[PDB]
């Protein structure tokens, strides 16, 4: 595990989007992961692994109210980090139905970095998001759909992130 993804956990939402300034809204109302928009910033991204594998429903109790209710789940927890210093922690939680056809390759990513160059093949689309915080931190969680299956995505944007 890690302190990270402790903090990731731990973030309360709003149903409502609050009226930040629009520098910030920019970043966290993103229709992609951060990947490329880091590496706009002059970066090399790096994945490290804290958690990969197969769960079932009690490991996943922030989520569970947003997917469907399955057997199991893959869970994939990261820390990435741009030029060796980590700028946010990311946990996406797959029903198990959902990894079927293309999307099978979710379960192969491995310490390659999420992104919509990975998925060019399927339809993408994401019906919900909404803001957190925590502790002077900001998180967002997403629910995306790929070829209209879900996955649950979410996000904390460590400080030393271009955000703050
Ligand atoms: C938030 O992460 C993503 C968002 C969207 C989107 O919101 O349409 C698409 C692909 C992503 O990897
Ligand atoms: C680089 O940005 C992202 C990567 C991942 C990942 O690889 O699981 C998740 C959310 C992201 O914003």
């Amino acid at each position: 595990s890690h302190p990270a993804l402790t903090q990731l956990r731990a973030l309360r939402y709003s149903k409502e989007i609050p009226a930040l300034d629009p520098q910030l809204l920019d970043w966290l109302l993103l229709e992609d992961s951060m990947t490329k928009r880091f590496e706009q910033q002059g970066k090399t991204v790096s994945v490290t692994m804290i958690r990969e594998g197969f769960v079932e429903q009690n490991e996943i109790p922030e989520e569970l109210p947003l997917l469907p209710k399955e057997s199991r789940y893959w869970l994939r927890e990261i820390l990435l980090s741009a030029d060796g210093e980590p700028w946010l922690a990311a946990r996406t939680v797959v029903p198990v139905s959902t990894l079927s056809g293309p999307e099978l390759a979710l379960q192969k990513l491995g310490k390659t970095p999420l992104g919509r160059y990975l998925f060019t093949s399927s339809t993408l689309t994401r019906d919900f998001i909404e803001i957190g915080r925590d502790a002077g931190l900001w998180g967002r969680r997403s629910r995306l759909r790929l070829s209209g299956k879900p996955l649950l995505l979410t996000e904390l944007f460590l400080p030393a992130s271009p955000l703050y």
